[PDB]
Parts: C-alpha cells; structure tokens; sequence
C-alpha cells in the first residue's frame, strides 16, 4: 500500500520529487551509509575464503537487497511521505532501437551516458560531476559518477523481456551449493550467473562506470531503480510460489539467519506487503 | 546495572575458561566475524567523505561507537552462556610490571602469549594460536594465525601508565571542535591517544602489534575486546567525575558525530549509550 511505480508512469513532478529527495539524503549524509553497507556486505564472505558474500553469490542476494531498498525507501519517506521507490523495467527498454534514449536517462532524471572526452564522467542530469560526489572502494571521495552504456563485449545489450520470463519459469528458489554454480535456481538465474552475465549482473555491466562493479555500484542512483525491478521480478515469482536453504546452508544464508551487516533475516522480508509496499502491477 | 564487568585479574580460572570457550563458539557459528567486519567498515566510513574522521575513530563517536560494539558483543556472549560478561584488561597496572609480557592475561589458558619471532610472529600458544583460530585480512579473505609484536615499535615500546590515565580523567571537556585528531583539551582525543601519542588507546594497539596494530584487522585478536572494555571503563569513570559534563558535539558537527545521529553501521546513537547502566552493566570498580 506504498505503491512502487514503473519509471515510465511517473508524472514529471513525481520524478522531480524523487530526485529532490535523493539529493537531500545525499546532503544529509544518509546516502553514504547505503554505499558503505553494500560495499561491506560484498566483502563479507560466507563463510570466509568462500566466493559467497552476504549480499551476492549466495541465496541471500534477493532478501538482502529487498531489505536494502526497504530501508532506503523508508528514509526517502521520512523526507517526503509521498515518495516511493520506482522501478526501471529494463526488460522493456531493451526493445528500443537505442535504449540510451529511454526516458529514464532524461536530464531531469538520472541524466545520460558518460562523456567519452571526459573519460566517461556524466555531466547531464542531477548527478553529473560537480553536482554529486562519489566515493571509491576505499571510502575516499572519487571525483564523479561514470557510465558506460553497453561498452563491454560481454554485455552489449540489456536483458530482453524473454530472459525475464524464462527465469520466472524456474521452480526452485535456489539449489545447493547455494553459490554461482547453482543450477535450476531462480535466484542464481535472476542474479545473472547462468551463462553470465545475464539479467541482474547484465544490467550492472551494461551501465558501466561505478554500476559496473560491486564496491562502488550504489554511487549511481540507478542502482536503486535497477534493484527495484529485480525485487519486482522476485515478487512476481512469489505470487505463484518458499526459500532455500532453510538450515544447513552457510551462516548468513539460511532462512532464519541475520543478514549482514544487519540482524534482518530472509524470513523477515519474504512478503513485501508485510513490508508495507506493492508494485503497481 | 546487573551485569558485572570484572578485572581480568579478578577472574576465577573457570570464569576465564568459560569466557574463552564462548568466544570460540561465537567464532565457530560465524558470528565473531560479523564484528571484525563491522569495525573494518566503520573505519573506512569517513564523516564526512574525504575527511580524516571515520564512524568509529578519529572523532567524537569513538567512545559511544565502541561502547555499543562491546554491548552487542556481550549480548551475543550471554546468549551462549548467561554467566559470561566482558572482562577488562587494566593495562595501566600491567605497565608497572618489570616485564608486562608475563601478566596473567597472556597465559596459555587465556589470551595466549607473544608472537614467535622465529615464526614471523605468529602466536603459537593459547586458545587462539594459529591452527586453532581463523583470521581475516583487510579484504575479508582468510589469513595466517593471529600475530602479536609486544612493544616492538619505537613509537610504542611501553604500555600506558596510571599517570597517563589519571591526567586524562582530568580533562573537563568530552571533546572540542574540530572534533578530530587535532582536538585540544578533549577527553575523547586524549583517551583515544592522539595528543602527542601514540598514547593510551592508540598506544595499547601499537604495543600489542600484529592485527591489533592496525584498524582494518584489530578485532581479529580477542584482546581487542578486553582492551576496549578498559577504555570504556575509563570513560564510565570520567562520566562520573564530570557528572555535570555531557557529550559533544550536541549539534552542528559532522553527521554521524552528533549526540543524536545514527552510528555506522548501525542506527544507534551516542545518546542511546550515554549511561552504561541503562545498558544493563557496571564495572568491578
Ligand atoms: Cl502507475
Ligand atoms: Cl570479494
Ligand atoms: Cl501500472
Ligand atoms: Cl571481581
Ligand atoms: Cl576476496
Ligand atoms: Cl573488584
Ligand atoms: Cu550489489
Ligand atoms: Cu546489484
Ligand atoms: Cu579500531
Ligand atoms: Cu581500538
Ligand atoms: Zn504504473
Ligand atoms: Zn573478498
Ligand atoms: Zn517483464
Ligand atoms: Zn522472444
Ligand atoms: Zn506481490
Ligand atoms: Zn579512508
Ligand atoms: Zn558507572
Ligand atoms: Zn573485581
């Protein structure tokens, strides 16, 4: 009953207010806590020495990011009670002739692509360099947001709608060993590791810049619009369908286990409505 | 005000063997590691970005951050064994010893001893010797066994003294602007150890050496918690002395450093932990 809307459905004023609130969150110093939390989680392997981490490469990927967006949305709400987290339906923009033309990259929103002359720093939009500070891996100021639209040879295109529907056909949430090699797992599929980079991982690689990489991704506000759609994609599979592992998975990956760096568990966020929100569709 | 935190020198043999046993369980369950990660994350979180201050150190939130940290750690201990509380290492008395390396805190039945020069400095004695206790680097990856270099550095050859503690307790202000490493006449910056230091808190870290010597890995050594229990105790004492002296900055300080701001990576505030008793514990003395 907080309603999360397609970025395409967002009145010119709804978009202005969303952007407005993100800058305030940034100015207050709240935005940085989110970049830091995501960076910390990515370095927290479960268990140590493994490839899995608290926020990725593990069953926790989906509930971790759901909790993350919920907390982010609550902070937006405390600034402006009329603002909720919109979602970027990339599945849809992939059909465009040229996706970089999508209304999501308008100057009055998340601006555009990076400038090749400025080493791919983005100057168009509310988060252009000079208007929005970024930080690096190390937590030090980095000098500006960057974006490389489909510049990689492994990710030249956004995930096609189809890629979404096939994933939704998967019957298991996840499967052991609960890692990147999991087969027939909705979680690993949606995350993008099956014939990587696909879906989730694919959007990250397609955007480029800080979004391209784990330790700095959140620096780009589009991170939240991306994840909103991923969360929505997960909520859809759930209309039909339960989570795995329940016990016996690495600590931090189990159904009822604290999700770093919080005490939140996957169980705690299994139903989005219990969380106070619902996707328009 | 029920939970009693005791001098590591007042502990019975069993009490020590239960403390150690609970730490290993916390470790085995994977829970200990969430702590090391929290402290590492906080140290990298600058307030504000580009500054020298971070959420857990080099600023006013140094004391309440670590108090919250120990409280959470103590609660996990107790969920494992309700009779175990966090003891404190009174380093200022150990400094008196001819050879502090001999303090009972370093027994093979407690913290274990110094590192072995013959082995780079890996600690090979005690419950946390290499082979018995897993360690993590500044990247979150596994690393060789705990390491300790007792007073090996030229800057910190000795543990802080009672005189050093007393003098600090003498400061009238909790902190002063700019609320960082250069703060003068501030209890916080002096207890932390930056005034002419390395001194006090920073000095113990430097004296121990090994992972305890650097911010990103320091919690890998269980002694980190015994150290910070004494630092917390010293703060609790100061609070009593200057009853009519609250926390600072109350406001208009960097976000994350003010009296009512959330402390990374938690939502908890300095106000939330100003009175230790409200937190359910007290110190031996
Ligand atoms: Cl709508
Ligand atoms: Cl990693
Ligand atoms: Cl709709
Ligand atoms: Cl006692
Ligand atoms: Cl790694
Ligand atoms: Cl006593
Ligand atoms: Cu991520
Ligand atoms: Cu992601
Ligand atoms: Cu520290
Ligand atoms: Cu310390
Ligand atoms: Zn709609
Ligand atoms: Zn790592
Ligand atoms: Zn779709
Ligand atoms: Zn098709
Ligand atoms: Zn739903
Ligand atoms: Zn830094
Ligand atoms: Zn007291
Ligand atoms: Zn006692």
């Amino acid at each position: 009953y907080r309603v999360r809307k397609n970025v395409l459905h967002l009145t010119d004023t709804e978009k202005r207010d969303f952007v407005r609130t993100v800058l305030i969150l940034k100015e207050k110093g709240i935005y940085d806590r989110y970049i830091a939390w995501h960076g910390a989680a990515g370095k927290f392997h479960t268990p140590p020495g493994s490839d899995r981490n608290a926020a990725h490469m593990s069953s926790a990927f989906l509930p971790w990011h759901r909790e993350y967006l919920l907390r982010f949305e609550r902070d937006l709400q405390s600034i402006n009670p009329e603002v909720t987290l919109p979602y970027w339906e990339w599945e849809t923009d992939a059909q465009m002739q040229d996706p970089s033309q999508s209304q999501i990259w308008s100057a009055d929103f998340m601006g555009g692509n990076g400038n090749p002359i400025k080493d791919f720093i983005v100057d168009t939009g509310p988060f252009a360099a000079g208007r929005w500070t970024t930080i690096d891996e190390q937590g030090n100021p980095s000098g500006g947001l960057k974006r490389n639209f489909g510049a990689t040879k492994e990710a030249p295109t956004l995930p096609t709608r189809d890629d979404v529907l096939n994933a939704l056909k998967i019957t298991q949430y996840d499967t052991p060993p609960w890692d990147m090699t999991s087969q027939n797992s909705f979680r690993n599929q949606l995350e993008g590791f099956i014939n990587g980079p696909q879906l989730h991982n694919r959007v990250h690689r397609w955007v480029g810049g800080q979004m391209g990489v784990v330790p700095t991704a959140p620096n780009d506000p589009v991170f939240f619009l991306h994840h909103a759609n991923v969360d929505r994609i997960w909520a859809v599979w759930q209309i039909i369908h339960n989570y795995q592992p329940m016990k016996n998975g690495p600590f931090g990956q189990n159904f009822r286990d604290p999700m770093y760096p919080w005490n939140t568990t996957p169980e705690d966020v299994m139903n989005h409505r219990k969380l106070g929100y619902v996707y328009d569709i």
